[PDB]
């Protein structure tokens, strides 16, 4: 990851931030 950080199953594909 980058914008959001990918340290969270958020970031799957977060929304408006890293996809």
């Amino acid at each position: 990851g980058d914008c959001k950080p990918c340290m969270h199953p958020d970031c799957r594909f977060n929304p408006g931030r890293c996809r």
